[PDB]
């Protein structure tokens, strides 16, 4: 047998064209309109995620929940050379599609995947994985980490003023306390992009939260 997320993996691999980040990209969210719904950000809020990415030119960007590596791809494909994503994916199994997605996209000199849990590894950052500050954070694994995984990397001296929060599906499923606590805190400036449920006329948002200083 084989899993839905196998199923993407396989669809990217046999139709997409190798070392080209657009064409994976195209590839998956083709798959996911036409057979079979999957969670990753897709191509609408995708674009929202590009104009984030473009302005702000981060450097150190984090990402919390890999999934099959559509986001990574996305995102590391706008890096000036030398940036660093640093993916944290609790699932073995997405990780090893992620990694395969990444290196089949042309895009993983710029990819370090972390096997594990957000609560877990960001506590690590700064030993384990050289990191000073952050630049920008996506934020895309389950919900109700949102807030505690964000006063967590605040509270690890992670954020600096000027980083960039970002977090997918705020209004659906939503993330209502996450939103709650950037909004309502004088440490972070706060933006809303509306746009849809990936794949779905439902609509959703996201959030960018940047930070103040302490
Ligand atoms: C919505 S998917 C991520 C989609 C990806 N950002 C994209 O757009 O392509 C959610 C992922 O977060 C993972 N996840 C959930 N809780 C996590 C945690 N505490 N730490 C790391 N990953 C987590 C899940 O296993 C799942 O792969
Ligand atoms: O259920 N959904 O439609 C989604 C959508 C999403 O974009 C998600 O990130 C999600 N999740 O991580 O739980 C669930
Ligand atoms: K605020
Ligand atoms: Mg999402």
């Amino acid at each position: 047998g084989d899993t839905k997320e196998q199923r993407i993996l396989n669809h990217v691999l046999q139709h997409a064209e190798p070392g080209n980040a657009q064409s994976v990209l195209e590839a998956i969210d083709t798959y996911c309109e036409q057979k079979e719904w999957a969670m990753n950000v897709g191509d609408k809020k995708g674009k929202i995620v590009d104009a984030v990415i473009q302005e702000h030119q981060p450097s150190v960007l984090l990402e919390l929940g890999a999934y099959c590596g559509y986001s990574a791809v996305r995102m590391a494909r706008l890096l000036s050379p030398g940036a660093r994503l640093i993916t944290i994916e609790i699932n073995p199994d997405c990780a090893a599609i992620t990694q395969r997605m990444v290196d089949f996209a042309g895009v993983k000199d710029k990819v370090t995947l972390v096997v594990g849990a957000s609560q877990d590894i960001i506590p690590q950052l700064k030993k384990k994985y050289d990191v000073d500050t952050l630049d920008m954070v996506f934020l895309d694994h389950w919900k109700d980490r949102y807030l505690p995984d964000t006063l967590l990397l605040e509270e690890c001296g992670l954020l600096r003023k000027g980083t960039v929060l970002l977090a997918d599906n705020v209004i659906c499923p939503g993330a209502p306390d996450f939103l709650a606590h950037v909004r309502g805190s004088s440490c972070f400036e706060c933006t809303h992009y509306q746009s849809f449920l990936e794949y779905r006329e439902v609509v959703d948002g996201l959030e960018k939260a940047i930070y103040k200083g302490p």
